């Protein structure tokens, strides 16, 4: 069996990995357009690893055509074409492609975050603009902040994290930010940006601004030109995949930031780049090259950070976005002191959950307490279908030194049970 | 005008106190108790009588209930030498852990003491005895350790924590704590204590060890001499209940420590008097008075603690407590360096080999990751399989986490490792 995978970063070794303990007779190759792989980037693994596990690192190597009926890719190295054949074709290209809307984006004085690699010009900049208040917006504004720059901050949704958080659950993140030379502009989209001989001017739906310098941290799209077009896409130009991960055609598969996954107990597809789909949806394709052996389970956007002196995670449908579905969202928020038997510090949760069903759909966490932890516990009750009459009553631990009575967690599901029931 | 009576208010009987108070606005609710104050711990005040207080419970306390009279619905207490009957629309049984039961000849001697029933007799004492090595022993040892006692630790079973670890994940704890003066006696039963003038020789399978002074870490039964004949109950002297928490009788129901909780998957019933048991079988409870509504889904006598610079957390079976069940178990052992280099983690994962049902967990490190057994709880506890552990959602974040959670890790694990056979 030769199992090909292109894309050696997280979703691909991931793959590799997995495929090679499922098949350790057959012939896996992993193909990168990079002289080296194995690290994260702005070293979790040696190529000696991938080698010990008889994996073939083909490196240097960009894939630029494939041809779906006679299962072949083609790579071109050195300024010259090589075509490769298949049995199996896994596709963890990433998103690395730079698309935008915006005029005059092709500004150097307008960083785009993922191929950074601290730099002359933000060193060198006074003020500097931040395009996009998700992960990778909100890394952005921390190591700004700490640079002690003035920050300039670009979203066109409601609140900072938007996709993860609803406004009052991180008000007091932001105003914190705020605090720090922060300078949020939400609501307000960046349409042109004009390049002027020690600067720049963000041309937004409301006005203009001047930075010395910007940091472009909206998501990227998969760079699908290698793209066989008998391989079915979706609107937003990432490859549509069963849920098994398979292609539309035979043989070919797709995972991490190339697809869109899927937050099932909800039927709805969305696009979640994070690192744990790239690892949980390699890990699975392995099992699914010749029989539809194990779903997909698909994903719930779950994320945990650190914004400042603030843990936040968050996990499934925000009650901004319940806008958006067919259940008809509550929710209830949770306060309660830290651990050390209620007398630490406040830990705020909200819960969304169904309010016919009854099913937890959603959930938010925000302290200056590490409890983030709790997030693979909400995650996971959503995940299973859980109820708030289950999330109540579930196992979880007590120690007078180490946790409180009764766990946040459980106590976020009665709270919605106990106001249910007026 | 339903009016619930709840005896016992501790952790279980609070919490349906509390339910039953949300869940009924208008309802007379009677909490009573043989205590003088309630709200306090053990092992400094969680919940005061002025906010039950603000709820409309009634708090009936310096009464112990003595009988009870099921077919005409009325229990009653011994307030000041002078009896006096209460009636009850709904009655639930939340007494705790307090009668001392042992076989052990000589138990009586005032020279053992009852944990939970700075002190004399052990200041006084440079070599004292702990009887269990369970979660309550554990702390006793501690305390001692802290005093500079030396300490016996006598165990039937073969480790510390034996209901929650195998051997392996705790051997380097037992080592930790040897080095405190700990000396530690397993597959050894205490047979019997002969008390002499100024200390105790324990008879035990093995031999005679002499002590100053002893404790007994054992688990504590509920004290149930009020209970109407009527009312079954299991072998250990617990109330028997259905999947509601009602008792074998009409409108008497029973949560806590009075009760014995289930593990369903492999249909195991036993007696695990915690906290988190309490709680939960008291907030659910209250919605069971009347028509049964919700399932009380059980227990997997899930545990988080620290002992030494190590912290502990089990929940489910361990591969030697599967060893009771037909059904085979396998299990594995995983370590992964905490994140971002860190001290290592070491956890074991208890599944069943044919069908591949997580069904325990064990986490061991000086890494604070208890919160993780609450999840591999929830993974148990859900009929999770190796392969849906292996997927589960988890949170990534460079500064904070690994790549791949340990918690899958360990699911994804025994699968490959399952695959090779
Ligand atoms: C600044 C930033 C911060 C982030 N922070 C977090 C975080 O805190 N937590 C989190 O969960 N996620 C985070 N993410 C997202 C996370 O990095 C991605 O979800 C993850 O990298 C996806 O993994 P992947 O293996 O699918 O794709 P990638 O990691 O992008 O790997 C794809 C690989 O394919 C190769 N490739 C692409 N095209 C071709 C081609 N045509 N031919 C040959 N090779 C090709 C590339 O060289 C690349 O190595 C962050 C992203 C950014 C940009
Ligand atoms: C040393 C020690 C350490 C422990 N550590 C932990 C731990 O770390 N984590 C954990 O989860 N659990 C721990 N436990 C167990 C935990 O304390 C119990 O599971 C819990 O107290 C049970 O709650 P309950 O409300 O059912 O009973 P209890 O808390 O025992 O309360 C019963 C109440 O009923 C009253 N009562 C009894 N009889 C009568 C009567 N006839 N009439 C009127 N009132 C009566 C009593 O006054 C008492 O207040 C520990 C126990 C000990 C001894
Ligand atoms: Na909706
Ligand atoms: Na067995």
């Amino acid at each position: 069996l030769k199992i090909v995978i292109i894309g050696a970063s997280f979703a691909g070794i991931s793959a590799a990995i997995a495929s090679r303990k499922k098949y350790p007779q057959a012939e896996i190759s992993l193909i990168d357009k990079q002289a080296t792989v194995g690290y994260l980037s702005g070293r979790y693994i040696t190529e000696e690893e991938l080698r010990r596990q008889k994996i073939q690192l083909l490196l240097n190597r960009e894939v630029v055509a494939m041809d779906v009926e006679n299962q072949l890719i083609a790579w071109t190295r050195k300024e010259e074409q090589q075509w490769y054949s298949y049995d199996k074709l896994i596709l963890a290209t990433g998103a690395s492609q730079f698309s935008t809307q915006i005029r005059g984006s092709q500004t150097e004085k307008l960083l785009k975050y993922k191929f950074l690699s601290a730099v002359p010009l933000l060193e060198n900049s006074q003020t500097v603009a931040v395009i996009g208040a998700g992960p990778i917006g909100m890394e952005a504004i921390d190591f700004l902040v700490k640079m002690k720059k003035t920050v300039h901050v670009f979203e066109s949704l409601e609140n900072l994290l938007p996709k993860y958080f609803d406004k009052e659950m991180v008000a007091e993140v932001q105003k914190s930010l705020e605090k720090q030379a922060v300078i949020f502009h939400f609501e307000e989209t960046v349409l042109g940006i004009e390049e002027t001989a020690n600067g720049i001017v963000l041309e937004t739906s409301e006005q203009e601004i001047s930075c010395d310098s910007g940091i472009f941290a909206l998501n990227l799209h998969p760079q699908l030109a290698y793209l066989d077009k008998k391989i079915q896409r979706n609107l937003d130009q990432t490859i549509a995949v069963d849920a098994y991960l398979q292609t539309s055609v035979p043989n070919v598969f797709a995972i991490g930031d190339c697809i869109s996954v899927m937050n099932e107990p909800v039927a709805e597809t969305f696009y979640a780049p994070l690192v744990n789909n790239a690892v949980r949806t390699g890990l699975v394709v392995a099992n699914n090259l010749e029989e539809k052996t194990h779903r997909f389970i698909g994903s719930l956007r779950t994320m945990g950070t650190k914004v400042g002196d603030y843990y936040l995670a968050s996990t499934g449908l925000t009650e901004t976005e319940g806008l958006f579905f067919p259940q008809t969202l509550a929710s209830i928020i949770v306060r309660q002191p830290a651990p050390p038997l209620q007398h630490g510090t406040e830990i705020l949760g909200k819960l969304i959950y169904d309010k016919v069903t009854q099913r937890v759909l959603g959930a938010q966490l925000c302290s200056k307490n590490n409890c983030l932890e709790k997030i693979n516990t909400l995650a996971l009750s959503i995940q299973t279908g859980q109820t708030l009459t289950d999330l109540l009553q579930k196992d979880y631990f007590y120690q007078p030194s180490l946790t409180n009575i009764y766990d946040i967690t459980n106590l976020m599901g009665a709270s919605a049970y106990w106001r249910e029931n007026d």
